[PDB]
């Protein structure tokens, strides 16, 4: 089997990205946040504390002729953003783009924290990370990935996020008019349970490429590229007028700045960020300092490849016996 879901810009950033997901008999469609960096597929639902939605749309179970409480089962995660959400579980049928899973766990919110609440764009998130991470207790949970994997025609899915324009994410084939030249495939560690991999390196704009190995995540869920601080200064170096803001909580930079491109190695091969991808706009309405989509990963504790830097590539995520990622140009 395969599947493919069309997934589309919450808003004119690219601040993230949603998913149509069917749920339940007949089907409710929701439209989740595709999380490469976490492993619970969790929904607004109508368990959901009133006062914590506003816009929404709430799977509801109990009007679903295949959802089956998951009895004893609860959840609950926190993001690298500080935001969190928790509840109890459910069996459902769950659909993408054509490709269904039986018994996939469901985790119903009970409570969302108020970034969730603040945003009516996204009705819950499918985590696409390794399911060792999965928080559901006391009997974890498989990812929706994980549970098609064996009847897929190849174990793997696609990531081919647009840039400020709808992209694809398919599931057990890989699309060959969906990029250009080769992919390069690269080694991952799932010690974190993450999608895992070292870059090799980088350039600015049209600098030299310097050698070194980046060590980092493949996270759709992420808005930003977060690489180390040695990194991101010769970046902004290169903007005039650009610099860190501890008010902002970044780099920020001259609205009227042309940005350069940033490259990241794949092995021998690269990847090529245009300026504009690096453009987050105005700090606050109707500002002249803009946010900058390259920002340190100090503190963070990991190097993360979020949307900045996945929507210049084709990516594929394999999740054969060894795990490894790809890269095309596009």
């Amino acid at each position: 089997s395969t599947g493919s879901a069309t997934t589309t810009p919450i808003d004119s950033l690219d601040d993230a990205y949603i998913t149509p997901v069917q749920i339940g008999t007949p089907a409710q469609t929701l439209n989740l946040d595709f999380d490469t960096g976490s492993s619970d597929l969790w929904v607004f639902s109508s368990e959901t504390t009133a006062s914590e939605v506003d816009g929404q749309t709430i799977y509801t179970p109990s009007k679903s002729t295949t959802a089956k409480l998951l009895s004893g089962a609860t959840w609950s995660i926190s993001y690298g953003d500080g935001s969190s959400s928790s509840g109890d579980v459910y069996t459902d049928t769950v659909s993408v783009g054509g490709l269904t899973v039986t018994g996939q766990a469901v985790e119903s919110a009970k409570k969302v924290s108020s970034s969730f609440t603040e945003d009516s764009t996204i009705d819950g998130l499918l985590g696409l990370a390794f399911s060792t991470l999965n928080t559901v207790s006391p009997t974890q949970q498989k990812t929706f990935f994980d549970n098609a994997k064996a009847s897929l025609d190849s174990p793997v899915f696609t990531a081919d996020l647009g840039y400020h324009a709808p992209g694809t994410y398919n599931f057990g084939f890989i699309d060959t008019t969906a990029y250009t030249g080769s992919i390069t495939y690269t080694a991952v560690s799932t010690k974190q349970g993450f999608w895992e991999w070292t870059s090799t390196g980088y350039a600015v704009g049209s600098g030299t490429f310097k050698s070194t190995s980046i060590d980092g995540i493949a996270d759709t869920g992420t808005t930003l590229l977060y690489l180390p601080a040695t990194v991101v200064s010769a970046y902004w170096a290169q903007v005039s007028g650009a610099k860190s803001s501890s008010s902002v909580g970044g780099y920020v930079f001259p609205c009227s700045a042309t940005l350069p491109s940033f490259t990241f190695g794949v092995g021998s091969a690269r990847i090529v960020i245009p300026g504009d991808y690096i453009d987050f706009g105005p700090i606050s309405t109707g500002s002249s300092s803009c946010f900058g989509g390259i920002q340190s990963s100090a503190g963070i504790g990991i190097n993360i490849f979020g949307d900045v830097a996945l929507k210049a590539a084709f990516v594929v995520f394999n999740g054969a016996t060894t795990p490894t990622l790809g890269f095309a140009s596009k």
